[PDB]
């Protein structure tokens, strides 16, 4: 058996060393220690100290370097025996404290063991490198097995989830947190690897392509929405929902895609070290040479849209390469011959419309001088040249009931042609989704299993709306660990009335949520939005509002005294400070009519499409005012969390070693901060201070049949018939509880000390076949 065989790669990969006799000999010592700060400045940087004598109220240790200090029992960190060191669940450690915590991590990661489980939860560090832990002899590991009986791993919490929906028949979730670059998206890959597994149906025509196209839906989306930011090579700019649909047997029926907030700017502009989407750069290094030239595709270097940032390239992927990955995919998925064709006429188009040059004419209004570029836009993209030309610089608009011709100056063109792309590209990015849900939505599924893949929170030189919606969207799913970790929890023991003195963990970060969203008062979003529908509201008159409302009033909120252009938001992950340029502009999200007019008469099938459907090309209107972006957001986003509260939930933290990306470089400042925002302790603590399981006090006829008084299924009393089966091996009294409609049971006394009443190879057909048929 690969688990019980200290040779498999299982035992390899994913177990802890043995240690050898000299580790022993200390695992054996009556010596006790405590972690302290050689720096008290310095209070992530923990060295050991051993505990040399004691007071009532304190300990005298002995520092690295001979010195001796005193602290107080109560302000002391004590350091877990070592016999500790590498268990595979914290809350079974005696010490709970930071340093301990963040030690128990460090072993197992110095060891390559980057999962490892808090309570409930399971916390998962970027080991930034690989680890031959997700083959198919893996998968077959964990399928079927209870999470004490085997190692952490993200394949485990996905079976549990797995196995939740079948014996309650309850939809579940697996949320993945983490900032950028933690590994969300390489955890999100693995969770549907194994469920395309353990629940796909036997690999053949359909009984194997459905799993098999499920598992070709990523690459592409991460070709058009993934990006190299100066925090992950392969940034994920769009959040994700997805839904793994079963029947009612259990098998896989199918799955379906919710995409949100593509980060369409990036398609005009990228930061000093960024990249555009990967699109564009396996485009002009995948391609053939004809269509290279049927596209009239270059170099990198020569497309604005590209030969900004300074960096064409991500060292150790071959851009040439993963265009042969994305195309092969695009083929399992089922994309035509002509929609590929087409998809890459529209970012070749984009391209060519990046290298449009506006310049100022006789007056102020614009002139385009050199028409190459336009003319091989017009050329793939098969629209008028003369016609988008026109709309371009000359946009006609109405003006009091009266159709006038705008002639907009050379800053203004760019931006309306930038306006152009950004809707080409988030259109298409759209139109991909919609084809590949279409693929896999064929079948009318009971159960699911949603895995949600965010972009991580993230802080930048420069912050815009893009960034605050990530933010506040990372603060809404913390926010959502909250309630189901601390505040759901604890009402459950209130009206269980369990006998249970509230807890305030301190996390709650409602109060930096509201004045995000919050409508009354309002929040910076709907002064946003009330500002965006104002004639003569400008950057200025939006950050001067949003000041006037909140600084020196909102606890969570800062002008700065250093700027006039920014505003700080305090979240759980920290403060970021958001500069207000562009932010109305943005949250309209305009486009001139004579643009989509221009376009609706493409003749590109893909092309038009992404004019003509109503359900791409449309947005919903308020009033006599189109949606705007932060209210369509809101709106999704409540949409969602209203879908996972439905759900029952299954956590993963992703923690970040470092800032460099770099492995065997696990920087404890960068790892603690993460530990304390996420409440990975707070958590621990909830655990062990509470009771998880609890059972219904008539359905708690289940596993406890005749282990006690004979008292079989039925009872007529059931308070009575529930005290009845646990007296008998008499289980610590104390170590469970009565509630009004359910018994709970302390860290877990399922599992615990329920281990011979069952769990048990005696006790089912032992117990009663002494005396067969033999009798006499
Ligand atoms: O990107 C857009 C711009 Cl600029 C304007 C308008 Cl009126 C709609 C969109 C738009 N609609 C839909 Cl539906 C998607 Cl998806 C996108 Cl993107
Ligand atoms: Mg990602």
């Amino acid at each position: 058996n690969p688990i019980h065989d200290r040779t498999s790669d299982y035992h390899k990969y994913l177990k802890v060393k043995q240690g050898d006799s000299d580790l022993f000999k200390l695992t054996v010592s009556d010596k006790r220690y405590i972690w302290y700060n050689p720096d008290p400045k310095e209070r992530d940087s923990y060295e050991c100290g051993e505990i040399v004598s004691e007071t009532s109220d304190s300990f005298t240790f002995k520092t690295v370097d001979g010195q001796d200090r005193q602290v107080k029992k109560d302000d002391a960190n004590q350091r877990n025996p070592i016999k500790f060191d590498g268990v595979e669940d914290m809350s079974e450690l005696s010490y709970l404290n930071e340093p301990a915590v963040f030690h128990n991590l460090r072993v197992r990661y110095n060891q390559d063991l980057i999962y490892t489980y808090s309570g409930l939860f399971l916390v998962a560090v970027n080991p930034f490198k690989r680890i031959p832990i997700y083959t198919q002899e893996m998968v077959d590991i964990f399928k079927g097995r209870r999470r004490n009986e085997v190692a952490p791993h993200i394949f485990a919490i996905s079976d549990v989830a797995y196995r939740s929906m079948l014996d309650d028949r309850q939809n579940q979730s697996l949320l993945i947190t983490g900032e950028s670059g933690a590994g969300k998206t390489e955890n999100t890959k693995k969770v549907i690897q194994y469920l395309a597994s353990v629940a796909g149906r036997n690999q053949a025509n359909g009984s194997g392509v459905l799993e098999q196209q499920i598992l070709q839906a990523n690459p592409i989306l991460e070709a058009f929405g993934n990006a190299k930011t100066t925090r992950n090579n392969n940034s994920s700019r769009f959040g994700k929902f997805i839904e793994i649909q079963f029947n009612s047997a259990g098998f896989i029926s199918g799955a379906s895609i919710q995409s949100y907030l593509l980060e369409k700017s990036r398609v005009v502009f990228q930061s000093e070290t960024e990249r555009n989407y990967h699109i564009f750069y396996q485009l002009l290094a995948g391609a053939t040479a004809e269509e290279k030239k049927a596209l009239h595709l270059a170099g990198p270097e020569s497309f604005n849209y590209l030969n900004q940032s300074g960096c064409v390239d991500i060292k150790g992927v071959s851009d040439s390469e993963e265009f042969k990955i994305t195309r092969q995919a695009m083929d399992i998925v089922g994309f035509s011959q002509e929609e590929q064709m087409s998809i890459f006429k529209i970012i070749a188009g984009i391209l060519h419309l990046g290298n449009i040059k506006f310049e100022k004419g006789a007056g102020e209004g614009a002139v385009l001088k050199d028409k190459t570029a336009l003319n091989a836009a017009s050329t793939v993209f098969g629209v008028n040249p003369s016609v988008l030309e026109k709309a371009l610089m000359e946009p006609r608009i109405l003006a009091g009931r009266d159709l006038v011709a705008q002639h907009l100056n050379v800053e203004k063109s760019s931006s309306s042609r930038d306006a152009l792309v950004k809707a080409l590209y988030g259109r298409l990015f759209l139109w991909l989704v919609k084809k590949i849900n279409n693929v896999l939505c064929q079948e009318r599924k009971a159960y699911f299993i949603g895995v949600l893949d965010i972009s991580g929170f993230e802080i930048f030189k420069v912050n815009s709306f893009e960034q605050l919606c990530i933010n506040y969207t990372n603060e809404k799913l913390q926010q959502f660990f909250n309630h189901h970790m601390f505040k759901l929890e604890q009402e459950e023991y209130l009206k269980e009335k369990i006998n249970w003195t509230f807890i305030d963990f301190g996390l709650d970060s409602q109060a930096t949520i509201d004045l995000i969203d919050g409508r009354q008062p309002p929040g910076i979003l709907a002064l946003l939005d009330e500002q965006s529908v104002f004639p003569n509201a400008t950057d200025n008159t939006l950050i001067t509002k949003l000041h006037s409302h909140f600084s020196k009033k909102n606890a969570k909120y800062e002008e700065p005294r250093f700027s006039k252009t920014e505003f700080g938001v305090t979240h759980y992950a920290g403060q970021v400070m958001y500069e207000i340029q562009d932010w109305l502009e943005k949250n309209k999200d305009p486009l001139q009519q004579d643009l989509e007019l221009c376009f609706k008469d493409s003749s590109d099938n893909v092309v038009t499409k992404l004019f003509n459907d109503p359900n791409i090309a449309s947005r919903a209107k308020k009033g006599a005012n189109f949606i705007t972006v932060a209210a369509q957001y809101k709106e999704q986003l409540a949409s969602l969390m209203a879908t996972l509260e439905t759900t029952n939930p299954h956590f993963v933290r992703c923690i970040i070693p470092n800032n460099k990306q770099l492995p065997a470089k696990l920087e404890d400042k960068v790892v603690l901060d993460q530990l304390r925002c996420n409440g990975v302790l707070e958590g621990i603590r909830i655990t062990r201070k509470g009771f998880p399981n609890r059972i219904i006090y008539a359905d708690f006829v289940k596993r406890y049949y005749l282990l006690a008084p004979n008292v079989p299924r039925d009872a007529e009393d059931s308070q009575k018939a529930t005290d009845a089966v646990l007296k008998h091996l008499n289980i610590d009294p104390e170590q469970y509880r009565f509630g009004i409609t359910k018994i709970f049971f302390r860290a877990g006394q399922l599992a615990r000390i329920e281990e011979a009443r069952e769990q048990r190879l005696e006790s089912n057909e032992p117990p009663m076949d002494f005396d067969d048929d033999i009798p006499f």
